[PDB]
């Protein structure tokens, strides 16, 4: 029993980690095989990054200019191309620490590790969820770019996310590898504003269950809702509206507690009308929602 | 920018992930160098966990009574040795991917990551402080015994604890890898408690510092407090004293916001004496404290 946030052990994405320096901007990039990834903003310099033109900065570029030291080796860079925000430069080694792995693009509501890492040397391992507004609330200082998040799935690992910037409210923003920003974001050191977020309101619901199967049941009540009346409070506290699509997806943890997902919704409901009155559950004070309902089922039993 | 409860990358540690099998009880083990380590109580069976005698129940057993399964593996075992609640499994191949590592023994509210495991395999890998009474809030199914807590220092993995077993309030309890509990508590199948457990006031001024570095300062106020003068008001949270030398090592982190810990001090007074009022630290509703000052200074810089 217990619930903890749990990232996935990050051993085999450790070992993908580089350095790469450009100039005098260093990041981290991902070896795998015989191609090294990393945001394409290595190559700006400090007055290139406010408004850049990568394809010009690009062209005037050779391979010698991209520094890639894999702890103390350096690789040799014998090749190089841009696909969208994203560096993709051809070594002459291929990692032979490489996993078996795959590029996907998450949605957001969806869970995933990071792997924080500077001058291509991991520092700790966390996870967050992809935020309705394309955002991510992680822990990233100055060289942080180029670290990855991902998720494990048997011995396979998904990778969905490189960190390329942080907004002025703080949170985070990136890309998938093949360098599609998450969200209406630039690769330009340029104020801009995420859209209002709002709370995944299915990951809430899974992280009640999770308290139930833990023996959290000061919530639970006898009333029950329809899923139109529930989702019309949900909208007044900028919540996620809820399809059935999502009820279906709780069905399991539904199951195995007994408890109806509309007789949750009710609970919810209940919740957040009347706050918890000094109340917690599994140790917040607050409804968490970075919580998928595989994540709970991974966790519970 | 940001804070997270920040685990440390674990692939030194899965390296060394084993299963181990006795009977039909089978739980995780630590291989390093040609020894594997592990719960004594893996030599017992449904009906000995009741009561046993461990060196009697370990005399009637033979090495080839022991199946130690590194991946695919067969690893064959050549001697064993009973070490307080542990069982050191001699084996006939050193780990190669063993690390530089030592053994301690941690003090209650220090931090570490556990490395939750099942069939010698890494599930996950999250942060843990050790409460004062001396059980972890984990997160821990059956067939986890036998995973590790840990911290790295530099290129040194500091093992610090193993996973036994659970108690009734949905805590967490084990020893260090000599195989001594911490806290009073032992390796059978009979009622035991937890003691009363208390909040880590030296962690959760580290925690209001890591506030104020990345940019909030709603909680400060313009009073201050004598040493005494807080420990009164502590007392009355269930809170721990605050000692001169958890002041001392809070030195650092003051300096670096230019906010002397005892100012710190009539914040956190005024915050156990009003709440919150509805506002957040850190994104918790909580005052945290699972985070020492070592946690905070090595996430913010
Ligand atoms: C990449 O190493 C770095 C990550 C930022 C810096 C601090 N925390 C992060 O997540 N990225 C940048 O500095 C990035 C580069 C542009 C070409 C997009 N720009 C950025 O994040 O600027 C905003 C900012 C910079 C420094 C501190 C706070 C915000
Ligand atoms: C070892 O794999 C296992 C870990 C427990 C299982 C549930 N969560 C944990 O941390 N340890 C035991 O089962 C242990 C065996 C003794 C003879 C040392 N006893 C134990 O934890 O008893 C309480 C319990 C067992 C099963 C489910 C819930 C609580």
């Amino acid at each position: 029993s217990g619930f903890r946030k749990m990232a996935f052990p990050s051993g085999k994405v450790e070992g993908c980690m580089v350095q790469v320096t450009c100039g005098t901007t260093t990041l981290n990039g991902l070896w795998l095989d015989d191609v090294v990834y990393c945001p394409r903003h290595v190559i700006c310099t400090s007055e290139d990054m406010l408004n850049p033109n990568y394809e010009d900065l690009l062209i005037r570029k050779s391979n010698h200019n991209f520094l890639v030291q894999a702890g103390n080796v350096q690789l040799r860079v014998i090749g190089h191309s841009m696909q969208n925000c994203v560096l993709k430069l051809k070594v002459d080694t291929a990692n032979p620490k490489t996993p078996k792995y795959k590029f996907v693009r998450i949605q957001p509501g969806q869970t995933f590790s990071v792997l924080a890492c500077y001058n291509g040397s991991p520092s700790g391992v966390y996870q967050c969820a992809m935020r309705p507004n394309f955002t991510i609330k992680g822990s990233f200082l100055n060289g942080s770019c180029g670290s990855v998040g991902f998720n494990i799935d048997y011995d396979c690992v998904s990778f969905c996310y490189m960190h390329h910037m942080e907004l002025p409210t703080g949170v985070h923003a990136g890309t998938d590898l093949e360098g599609n920003f998450y969200g209406p974001f630039v690769d330009r050191q340029i104020a801009q504003a995420a859209g209002t977020d709002t709370t995944i309101t299915v990951n809430v619901l899974a992280w009640l269950y999770a308290a139930v199967i833990n023996g959290d049941r000061w919530f639970l009540n006898r009333f029950t809702t329809t899923l139109n009346d529930f989702n019309l409070v949900a909208m007044k506290y900028n919540y996620e509206p809820l399809t059935q699509d999502h009820v279906d997806i709780l069905g399991p943890l539904s199951a195995q507690t007994g408890i109806a997902v509309l007789d949750m919704c009710a609970s919810l409901k209940e919740l957040l009308q009347n706050g918890m009155n000094g109340r917690t559950i599994l140790g917040s004070a607050l409804l968490e929602d970075e919580f998928t309902p595989f994540d709970v089922v991974r966790q519970c039993s």
